[PDB]
């Protein structure tokens, strides 16, 4: 029986809302609990859902070099697959192992209708909006190792005042976007489900980069490759498309 | 020193134009050979481009299992990597490993304007437009493979017609358009690039399917990883989109 890490991050995994008290993974719902389950069907595993300790996604720190979040997990075998949205990064790779993508996505600005603001640009040469990204995530870290002058100036923002503007989860982000003067570096993915439920809010400019999310595992997994196959299967036979029309 | 597979495809790989003849890597330019030569850059390897014999992307014998393509070069070890176009499908990372994926795409048709036709739909519910795809590619493996029944049907008629309507190449597919009551079931990337250069050419519907390019590695090679870590480097800071903007 394999330990799956994931994080809670609407529509991928949610709690599911009922009557009557919920136990192990029947507790849990979304895009990636189906495909979790398409997973399990297939490369015939059965499985245990836990949520990563420390609600984080996974950054390495900067002075003493450790990981946290669920690539942690899987870096020592705390877990055998992360199903969840996980961004697949070069600096990741180095460390974890990813299938390909079950879906593709990138970097893009979440703020509110109706302003002049029409680019990440934009934002870098003000200081009246303030802009953040979710903490030891793939977008903080994007902007952290960043060479190109607006990012690597937005960077300098928002370290500068990461007290304010570095948030724990999307929601919190999503949450300062609503109630203040603050615009959001978020995935586009999630940006879609976000201004479908709320109709005051959009993306700003285009993506910032291209990316996938990918099933993580430990590095040398023999499951990376089976699951990888079993992606790519889904992703043909129109079963991705038809979970993200169902949870979008 | 690799041995490095390739076929001939613009703008992604093509015989450099020149008064006096080249030879060796010299030869050719395009999309992925600026891609192999980053990767060379980067990884530090010494490589010698080389074309695929048979002129053919692979697929598989339904009777004896056997690839052929750049797919069969991988499996029997004639070639160290294949840096071409080369689409990421299940049935092929049975046989071969892929990098991560460095560019994405998806199934579309290529038809003239100013018809009727909106959608594979529209074609498959007819006869006298004829349609169909370059012989032992992806393209013609999804829908010999498709249980989808507007795929299937689809099919059902390109294999009947075989003969007549699977082509060589991607040029011989957009040439039979050009002078037939023909369309051409093709990659995305592709058809944006030919759609660019004919006027009268356009784009039929949306993508079919998703899919990605990706570097092609005999199985279990260690180049797999790096490939992949170096191809994230260069997406994230921008190099890939440079690329393409250079070619497209
Ligand atoms: N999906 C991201 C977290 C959210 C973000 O960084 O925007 C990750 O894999 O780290
Ligand atoms: N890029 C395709 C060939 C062209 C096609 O199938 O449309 C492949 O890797 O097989």
């Amino acid at each position: 029986s394999l330990i799956v890490t994931t994080i809670l991050e609407e529509p991928y995994v949610l709690f599911k809302k009922s009557d009557k008290p919920l136990y192990g993974n029947d507790r849990f719902e979304g895009y990636c609990i189906d495909l979790l389950r398409e997973l399990s069907t297939i490369l015939g595993f059965t499985y245990e859902i836990r949520l990563v300790e420390d609600g984080k996604y996974g950054a390495q720190d900067d002075v003493n070099g450790q990981w946290n979040g669920m690539v942690r997990e899987l870096i020592d075998h705390k877990a055998d697959l992360a199903v969840a949205p996980l961004a697949i990064t070069y600096v990741r790779e180095k460390v974890i192992d990813f299938s390909k993508p079950f879906m593709t996505l990138g970097i893009s600005i979440l703020y509110r209708k109706g302003t002049p603001i029409d680019s990440a640009d934009d934002l870098a040469k003000q200081t009246k909006i303030e802009y953040g990204a979710v903490e030891d995530g793939a977008t903080m870290t994007f902007f952290k190792k960043s060479k190109i002058s607006t990012y690597d100036k937005m960077w300098a923002f928002m370290s500068s005042r990461r007290q304010s503007v570095l948030v724990k989860s999307n929601e919190e982000g999503i949450q300062r976007v609503l109630t203040s003067d603050y615009a959001f570096l978020m995935e586009s993915t999630t940006i879609e489900f976000v201004t479908q439920r709320n109709c005051n809010l959009t993306q700003i400019g285009g993506l910032i980069d291209s990316k996938g999310y990918g099933v993580g595992t430990p590095m040398g997994s023999p499951y990376r490759k089976k699951i990888t196959i079993a992606i790519l299967q889904l992703q043909e036979e129109g079963k991705l498309h038809m979970m993200k029309e169902k949870w979008w």
